[PDB]
């Protein structure tokens, strides 16, 4: 039973690593 909540229980440990990787090919890109 999720149609908009997935699975927003998590620590900012893996949270701070979910952005850092966003930003990472972003920047990087595909190069």
């Amino acid at each position: 039973d999720t149609e908009i909540i997935g699975g927003l229980t998590i620590p900012p440990v893996v949270a701070l690593v979910v952005m850092s990787r966003f930003g990472f090919f972003a920047h990087l890109l595909p190069r």
